């Protein structure tokens, strides 16, 4: 009569998951931002866990769990989990990779166009009371807005979202390059894209750089004081991937010195983001959104339902064989 | 030794046009907002005129010119000129129809995505100090953001910009309908679009309505208290065409009552626009830009050079035969 | 109790049209190839006429009709009718312009690919008993097959079919140019195409030329001994438009001398076509189809139903106001 | 002063490879169709081997080599090599996966259109002397030609060529489904395609089935007497992948009984192909090409140069680390 315990770590709403797990697991929530806020009962008895991106699990955090057997990220990115240590400790880790692909690609294109077209900045100027009566004043307030056709969009990471961005970018006349050192040769041919071998080549030829790679152990601060200097003078930077990929120190100085004309960021090294704190406090030509590229009403539901099914498959079946999106089978023993 | 006089009515900068007209016409500027601000010398002696969109010419205004023989709009729209009366008075009217086509289509897609993705509103909330730490808070602050695929984009006016928008919209998964009662049947087939016969059908099936038609004598307040009721509950409205097409009274009430979830406007019934005056003073979910959809550094130059060449062709050749983009040959006698 | 007479000139099957015209007109057929084969009753009493492309009507032919008031081409092209003389004689002429647009564009792409890929010629070689065992033999039998990406496709006439071809050609990596001296500037921008001003420029830069213009009084033998010399050495020629546009004499010599590597023709100066007669008797690298680019089971029905409705509208309403696709309103008096 | 020996097994021309291997290896050719035709010197001393698709290497064949250390397929498919046994024997196997991707996709679209549009069959009828004078005769000779828009194209194997086909098929109005049980979920979203879970679903919903998967140990005769019955009545079949995927027995009967309206085959169970032998001797509505989907003058050179470089990398460096496209690293010991 005793069911396994499943805990929603960094959240409180479990409404979507309940119908799928009702007869399978007892569902509790922690609404926690760190391991220090998880009730002892959870650490001891929790067999499964659901979590988003607002809490990190190190080996130290993972070792506090005594019965945990699966973690499911409600989302694609799993950089916030020590995946290797989870496998060493016998904990399967899964993600939801497909739900918000096109939502994120559309958010990225929105930011790209918001830089080339300055719509968001033009709206601000009107909210601030700027009066734009003459054509000379239109040119002035819209200074920086550039023609898109002929421009080169450089994609770092041509996975699910990267490919979706590439196909959308082609519709506007962008010349699309991409850098992805983990794919085999020939993917550029199917999608009619141009490929480059190094990060330096990508930054050197791109008028607008957009990040679409996972954050792994080999690309933290991929955009740093060194690689920022490899970018075109007056280029754009867009990041809907992970904030850990950009050295905000180097980015702030680049915006201030005009080496980078503008930047649009949905993610940041330290989240939540605030224009009153951080290395970007006074950075100009900066657009930001609070890690919302993924969100739609349908997507939010679809990924929670998928994550709930993965939990069910783990409790009901054999780990890791019954799992559809386990991302650490190699490390699991 | 006496050259014809050409006047830039509603502007002052003539730098781009001078190299093309130096040996052909004397160039002066008026920097005028109305006919009342034009120097008497211009009204009497001006043979040609260059003007943007910030000044209107009625028959009353046109009759004040005693030597004018051609007007060239530096831009595509010529609704601000009494075209028929200009032809009656023997004045050719020309425009520049091709320069800013893709700039405007990209601005339109930016506004479309800014509504579906709420990037501009999410940026404001961060500037306003909103703190978005939990996923529940992300869902809250981004409430209204919707998935694009499957949504129906309704285009009113499938000309140069409309077709450019249609092709871009298809890349995001939009289902594209269009209404244009002046085209012959078969244009929908070449571009693979669906066509509807009436404005009511367009508004009835569209989740997002975008205007791309010229303002003529048969579509002022095309979007009015009556036709607004024919739109889907919670639909979007985008207008980069002409402000005279929308009854801002009806639009304000629709936004306030939630019948329309959001609106993005680059043009307005009375320009320049201000959030502190007009029927849209307190309208919610409203994005606005100061008639800047056309602008790029290249476009601004290209259209001024084309307009200068048209002037030259008129002074040097025979009106209207030597004109490339005369829009009132039928009325000219 | 007496109904008007409507005659299907160059056909016999009236099954599709009968349900639409039953209570409106008496329907007869002539199954005629020339005016000389039309029964006297038809010439005297026929008020309306339906015809395809296999019969020509000169002023001499038109003058033989004493009551005819409308002609409806079951199809888009109306070059086979003296349109001006028909208007002088008070005869409205209409067409069906939209039905087979995409069928024809798909046929054109089939011919284009059949030249670049030599599928049809490779099939023939297998039917002829050629044995292709080694790679060296594959290269030999497929000699001439070329990579498409980077190649330039030159479109002459960017109307309904031309635009449909252009959009399909872009999917294969073609660089698309077009020549159309009757369109206004700016259509190239909406569809992202490159435009040229003269026929010579089109032929000079194109690796594959495809015709998509109507046959009018200013382009008979548009491809002639002179303009053929303006084409690239080893270029392709495709014609799904009208045979009168090509001088088959010049074309045969070009194929024989290798100036043109191959040609695909759905239409010919004299139809029906036969490989045993005509200037193309012994021309090599020649593909031909019997004027079938338009045909699909749905298209054949759709255009006959549309043509029947046009007839009905003419008999029931006022000519030319009630007509949807009258192509000679200017000449009608 | 003694260099390693490299042999071109099933070919004779080594001109392209010589400049790359001149100072690295002695190059000989065998022009062999089977292992029985290879000179004893080659079997004993050959360190590297180059081969196309016209010779098969079993474990029995592989065991005859006493010094062979790498095989390089000049092409993508390596089904003609016992890959596992090659690894057991310490032989690295490599391929050239990217060269002819778009050539093959264009050949596939040519065959697809040749079925829907019957261009190749219409050309034959003209070569055979068929006279097509009336529209009724055009409909007759072109019977079977169908409208493409709305039709469903089912892709089996969405790799390099499959994705290239999918993007081209979308330009014609196809609804594209694909079946590929080896990809992870989410690839359909990036390319905007619909995905199905089983082969039966693919065949059940597809009007035209096109094969684009490698031939492996789990899909020989994937199209068989059983799965052919799961296809739509009157559907099309296209195969530019491998002939071993189709049971030509079942295919012949399907074409004869009309269950399949037509088939286009670039590959066959037994190659070379002949219309006078095999289960397809008398099959109707059959188009065939002699395994030429890959060929272009540029592609033929590019893959031979890549294959030569792979050989060089193997002789010069460390196997398998220095290899770019080794397809049997797992089996190599
Ligand atoms: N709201 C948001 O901000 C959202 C963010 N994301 C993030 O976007 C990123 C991409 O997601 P997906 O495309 O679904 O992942 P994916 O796994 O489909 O694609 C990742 C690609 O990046 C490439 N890559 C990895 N390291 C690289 C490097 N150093 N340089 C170049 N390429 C590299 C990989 O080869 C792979 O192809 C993820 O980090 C994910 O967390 C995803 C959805 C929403
Ligand atoms: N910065 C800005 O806000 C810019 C605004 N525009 C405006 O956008 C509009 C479109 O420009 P283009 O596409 O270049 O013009 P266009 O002449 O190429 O296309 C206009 C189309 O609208 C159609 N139309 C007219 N009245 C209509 C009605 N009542 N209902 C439906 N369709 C109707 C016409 O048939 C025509 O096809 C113009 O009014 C122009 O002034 C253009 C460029 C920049
Ligand atoms: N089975 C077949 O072979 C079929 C043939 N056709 C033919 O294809 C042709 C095109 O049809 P649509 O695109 O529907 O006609 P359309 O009227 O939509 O387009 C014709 C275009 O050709 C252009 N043009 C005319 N003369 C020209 C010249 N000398 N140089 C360059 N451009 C020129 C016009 O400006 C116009 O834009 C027609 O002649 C039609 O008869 C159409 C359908 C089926
Ligand atoms: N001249 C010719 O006929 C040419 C033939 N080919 C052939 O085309 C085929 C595809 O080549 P690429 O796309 O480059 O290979 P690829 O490795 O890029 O793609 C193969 C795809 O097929 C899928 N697949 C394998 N077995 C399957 C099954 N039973 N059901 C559904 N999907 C399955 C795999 O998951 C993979 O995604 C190969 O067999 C190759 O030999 C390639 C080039 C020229
Ligand atoms: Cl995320
Ligand atoms: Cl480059
Ligand atoms: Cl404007
Ligand atoms: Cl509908
Ligand atoms: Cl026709
Ligand atoms: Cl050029
Ligand atoms: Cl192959
Ligand atoms: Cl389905």
């Amino acid at each position: 009569s005793h069911m396994p315990l499943v805990a929603l770590l960094d959240g409180r709403d479990c409404t979507v998951e309940m119908p799928i797990l009702k007869d399978v697991a007892t569902v509790a929530f922690c609404d926690a931002q760190s391991t220090q806020e998880i009730h002892e009962k959870v650490l001891n008895e929790a067999v499964g866990a659901l979590m988003y991106h607002t809490i990190t699990l190190t080996r130290e955090d993972l070792e506090k769990f005594k019965a945990l057997r699966i973690i499911v990220r409600i989302g694609s990115g799993f950089d916030n989990i020590d995946i290797k240590s989870a496998g060493d400790l016998g904990i399967a880790v899964c993600n939801v990779p497909a739900v918000s692909v096109e939502e994120t690609a559309d958010s990225t294109l929105c930011h790209i166009l918001n830089l080339y077209r300055r719509a968001t900045w033009l709206h601000q100027a009107l909210r601030e009371g700027t009066r734009v009566q003459s054509v000379e004043q239109i040119r002035e307030v819209a200074s920086g807005a550039a023609r898109i056709r002929g421009e080169t969009l450089g994609i770092i990471g041509l996975g699910r979202v990267g490919q979706a961005v590439a196909l959308r970018a082609k519709a506007f006349g962008f010349n699309v390059l991409f850098y992805d050192p983990y794919l085999s040769d020939g993917v550029e041919r199917a999608l009619g894209l141009q490929r480059v071998s190094t990060l330096q080549d990508l930054l050197f030829h791109s008028d607008c750089v957009t990040l679409h790679c996972g954050l792994n152990e080999h690309n933290h601060h991929l955009i740093n004081d060194f690689t920022v200097k490899q970018m075109r003078q007056g280029a754009f930077l867009v990041n809907t991937a992970r904030g850990g990929l950009v050295d905000e120190k180097a980015l702030a100085q680049a915006l201030k010195e005009g080496r980078i004309r503008g930047a649009a960021l949905d993610v940041h090294e330290s989240e939540p983001f605030s224009f009153s704190q951080g290395p970007l406090k006074d950075a100009p030509n900066l657009i930001c959104t609070p890690h919302a590229a993924w969100y739609s009403e349908q997507a939010s539901i679809e990924m929670r339902e998928e994550a709930a099914r993965e939990i069910r498959r783990a409790i009901t079946g054999r780990i890791p064989d019954s799992l559809k999106n386990c991302v650490n089978k190699d490390h699991l023993t």
